[PDB]
């Protein structure tokens, strides 16, 4: 079995690079980052623009919903985050602490708390409802290039380009593990997957690991794309078959069985690196994300 996905939908709109892309939880909306300082919001089953978000000062690298997908969350090079309204539009707080470009950031399920990571070598926990930063943890020597919670919101993973995965205890900001490899290529991105129990990692050896960090295993390898240079998102997709996607920097979205490591589909029609790829939470849609020759947004449907 392999999954179909053929193009539906290119959203265009973006003047500059687009950084990141996410459903929302309730599979409503997609909402879009740029480097062009402006979060979009799309209509996630036909692509129909619903409204731009306006007020960071410089490139936004990521965005994040809030549980209930009323709020969001962006990450911005002018060093801050914003909390906004997604019905009106309005920065309901921006959150400032970090000493350099922010690249990563995620609410809890919960929604109370938000984790980002920086440039400045920080994670950072903050208060959702104040907007004070609660606590900041020294948690690398280089760049963080990507920060999660778990499913109960009690760990945080993240990654950086020292080579290292930290688990971090959320309420008391301990690191509980830390993954090191022999090699140690900068890690580009980590999410945990939906159980909990693994994490998927990036390296810039153009590889995605399944990790089951607590006994420190690698499980499962996947390779054959291209990533050596960008910050490049990985999901599980979930509403069908088993799969793990990805972008590449030779303007493919790659699908891995997850289970095999074969390469099961590759989605060709973007035309710069494809930086960013959401999985729909409850129909087979992804969208995908590339940097400024294209500038463009693209919906792919399946029918597994």
């Amino acid at each position: 079995v392999k999954p179909n996905y053929a193009l539906k939908f290119t959203l265009a709109g973006h003047t500059k690079a687009v950084s990141s892309v996410k459903f929302s939880p309730n599979g409503e909306w997609l909402a879009s980052s740029s480097a062009d300082k402006l979060i979009k919001i799309w209509g996630a089953y036909d692509g129909k623009f619903e409204k731009t978000i306006s007020g960071h000062k410089l490139g936004i690298s990521d965005v994040a919903w809030s549980s209930d997908s009323n709020l969001l969350v962006s990450a911005s090079d002018d060093k801050t985050l914003k909390i906004w309204d997604v019905s009106s539009g309005k920065c309901l707080k921006t959150l400032k602490g970090h000493s350099n470009y922010v690249f990563c950031c995620n609410f809890n399920p919960q929604s109370n708390l938000i984790v980002s990571g920086s440039f400045d070598e920080s994670v950072r926990i903050w208060d959702v409802k104040t907007g004070k930063c609660l606590k900041t943890l020294p948690a690398h020597s280089d760049p963080v290039s990507a920060v999660h919670f778990n499913r109960d919101g009690s760990l945080i993973v993240s990654s950086s380009y020292d080579g290292l995965c930290r688990i971090w205890d959320t309420a008391s900001g301990q690191c509980l593990k830390t993954l090191i490899d022999d090699d140690n290529p900068p890690v580009s991105f980590v999410k945990f997957s939906p159980n909990g129990k693994y994490i998927l990692a990036a390296t810039l050896d153009n590889t995605l690991k399944l990790w089951d960090y607590s006994k420190g295993k690698c499980l499962k390898t996947y390779t054959g794309h291209k990533n050596e240079k960008y910050c490049i998102f990985a999901n599980f997709s979930v509403t069908g078959g088993k799969w793990i996607v990805s972008g590449s920097e030779d303007n493919l979205v790659y699908i891995w069985n997850l289970q095999t490591k074969e390469i099961v589909q590759k989605l060709q029609g973007h035309t710069d690196v494809v930086i960013s790829t959401a999985c729909h939470p409850t129909e087979n849609i992804i969208a995908s994300a590339a940097l400024e020759n294209d500038k463009t947004i693209k919906l792919w449907k399946s029918d597994c």
